[PDB]
């Protein structure tokens, strides 16, 4: 028993990734209610930025904590452009969700590799929030392409969120 | 009825610092726990860290959306030094403490300077918050002078966090 | 201790104004459900109305009673013109809402001057009312540019009110 | 079926009349706890002020939204002269209440004349509301004539009140 | 951030202020039992004694716990005449309060003018207790000029104290 | 039956007596908590200032009102220099607390040979009061013989408390 440094740079950079993220859907929440005026698409990502911001990054700084692994923070990130409409608006957190995904399978390969089965354990929860965050999201964008009128959408999208 | 462009920028920066601070405690805590093996101590600066990162910043983007000022993301954030003991870190937590309080009198002075009363209201929020949260990291910098036991420091601790 | 006969004046013109526009919403609430049969829209409107009538004027009459400042009561309004349209009637009501925050801004910026701190405490509540009644208002015109259905604008008022 | 336009006119001045004497009462309850240190005589007097300022109007707005009458808003009400003393102030309140009785009197004798039924019935709570609000006002005129104390004639009121 | 002098030292003399009157309000509170056979008269100043002798000193000393500034402890009050009855007693008191006021808005006044603006925030408690204290103190001044009778006028100030 | 003036005198100073401690003890609790650190050591002597400022002053001025004898209000009180650690502090107030003790011993003394028995079972309470205040200081000033760690001192001062 000891501690895989390729494993602990990879949640690292997942730590990161969560941390940058949240911040990202922090303003596109506040975007989706100020400029869009879409109040509930806003808590819908509110909720995906205080998830990502906390029970993400909170699992990696508790498994580092007993496993040996030193937690890095090293943070930058800048909104810079949004998408011009709330359709593309939750099309682009899809995709970044998509990302998520991939990145959370590079972590599993790679602590099997590593015969890190402690590792491979953690990450499970990762396995399977990246495919249920990628469901709700889809399931918001769904009704982009099923409606034409923003208050329907937002009320479909009010009882997800209650 | 307008929008002061000085004051957006000077709020712009106060949810810059909230996030910055909220992701170095954060790490602080990580480390009171991990390293100086002070699991409450981490636990009174976590609870430090969610509420720099969330309602410190959610006013501050909730206030945006009503007096149309622009929320700005722009996060730069690096924690590559540590404190050497517990008391270093939570003297440094009161350092950054007290210039938050400095950044708080800035903006209410700006506010009148502007006429500005509706963002003068907004920030006497913030004018309290600074030294309620000071006094909290100050009550706790104060055992670290009362005791050399670090159990005995943290059984304090933890009855103030319950 | 005294009594500033300018924030006397700025006040009872204050009154005047609060009985004045809670008339016109009572008779704005009377033509949304009536002539553009959106009943919901006037139950928002008439609860404006029933808060301009009520404590808005309220509070300043008692606090006239405790500072020693006189009651003027001079009331003239006619309901001459009508808007052409629900969205264009709520325009309307958003309007005189940030007449409202400038005039309040006056009164804050007057005190001051006047070293009236009593004064300036009692309208902290009116400087935030204003962003918060200006802020309800402008959730209702947002309906108005995302769905061209009134019943669906409607539906959304009825629970924004309940 | 249609629409009396003689009843239009003569419910859009009682309309008128009920806003103008609500706004009256409402400084009458002013100066009784203020000038006259009679406290529950302005609750009594601010009572009868919401209650005019209240139903009395919406009803009228009620009605006509029901029946195809069109709303006017025209007030005009200046409160340029007090009464001395407590005695007159309720004096003065019972003989506009005396004069609305009159008016409510007209309103049901000419809805009879143009076989409006409908007006006729509604005004049927208007005749007697006229001679609630009489004897209201002139238990508390008696008390007047009944003590020379005005602590005494408060505390009378109160119960009437509570 | 810091600690002014100037605000230390009139903050200090608030202090001492409300130290002495509640001693003062104290011997006031027995003499309108004892002497003027009013037992109500005496709860009512003896509860301004314990509100003065009270939070209103307690709420400086935390004040100052906090943001480095230091208590002092300077008392002299000497009760040498009494008022000639009940009347000019609670006229003393309401005197008294009238000059509380005074104070607290120098105080305000100062704060602002030293850009301290968490010692204007924590003054604002007392820019209304002191129009509360006042108005409290005026409704009982009130019974002595509607009453020539003492158990009536006991008897109101009883249900205002209950 | 009559009024023992030396009785009266010897009560005015014991009044005297518990107000000036008060004070004193009010200013050591708030020396308690900031310089010393001790904030439980601070509500400790806290209570100990309320108790004197309270019932320990209200029983004379109380049984003035029903013996025929006079309240004297003359208050001279300056905390001049404080105790260089709480050790001391607390041993301090131990010594004024056993004068407390001899002051109520000389009273009564004097009612027995006044003869003034309802004066002699008056200060029985006092007598009483004297050794249990003194039993509660000396309960704590043990506390300092018995460990040199201030928070475990803390800790056992807040179950006295509690
Ligand atoms: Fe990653
Ligand atoms: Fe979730
Ligand atoms: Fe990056
Ligand atoms: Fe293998
Ligand atoms: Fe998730
Ligand atoms: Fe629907
Ligand atoms: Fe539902
Ligand atoms: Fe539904
Ligand atoms: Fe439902
Ligand atoms: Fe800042
Ligand atoms: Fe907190
Ligand atoms: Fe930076
Ligand atoms: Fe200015
Ligand atoms: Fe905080
Ligand atoms: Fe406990
Ligand atoms: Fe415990
Ligand atoms: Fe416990
Ligand atoms: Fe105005
Ligand atoms: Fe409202
Ligand atoms: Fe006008
Ligand atoms: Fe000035
Ligand atoms: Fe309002
Ligand atoms: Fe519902
Ligand atoms: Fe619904
Ligand atoms: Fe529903
Ligand atoms: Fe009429
Ligand atoms: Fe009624
Ligand atoms: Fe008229
Ligand atoms: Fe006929
Ligand atoms: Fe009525
Ligand atoms: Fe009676
Ligand atoms: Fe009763
Ligand atoms: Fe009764
Ligand atoms: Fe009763
Ligand atoms: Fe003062
Ligand atoms: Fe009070
Ligand atoms: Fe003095
Ligand atoms: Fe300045
Ligand atoms: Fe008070
Ligand atoms: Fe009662
Ligand atoms: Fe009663
Ligand atoms: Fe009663
Ligand atoms: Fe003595
Ligand atoms: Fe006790
Ligand atoms: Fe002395
Ligand atoms: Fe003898
Ligand atoms: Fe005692
Ligand atoms: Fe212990
Ligand atoms: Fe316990
Ligand atoms: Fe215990
Ligand atoms: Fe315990």
């Amino acid at each position: 028993m000891q501690k895989s440094n390729k494993i602990n740079d990879a949640l690292n950079q997942h730590y990161k990734l969560n941390v940058e993220l949240g911040l990202v859907y922090a303003h596109y929440a506040h975007v989706a209610d100020d400029e869009f005026d879409m109040p509930y698409l806003g808590k819908f990502i509110q909720h995906l930025s205080e998830d990502k911001l906390g029970v993400h990054k909170e699992y990696i700084s508790d498994y580092f904590k007993r496993n040996g692994m030193k937690l890095k923070t090293d943070v930058s990130v800048a909104v810079k452009s949004i998408p011009s409409d709330a359709k593309a608006l939750i099309q682009e957190v899809y995709a970044r969700e998509n990302e998520v995904r991939d990145h959370v399978k590079a972590i599993a390969k790679l602590a099997l590799a590593e015969d890190d089965y402690e590792s491979f354990y953690f990450i499970q929860w990762y396995v399977r929030d990246g495919l249920k965050d990628l469901t709700e999201v889809d399931d918001v964008v769904k009704l982009f392409n099923s409606s034409n009128d923003k208050l329907i959408i937002e009320e479909t999208i009010k009882e997800m969120v209650e």
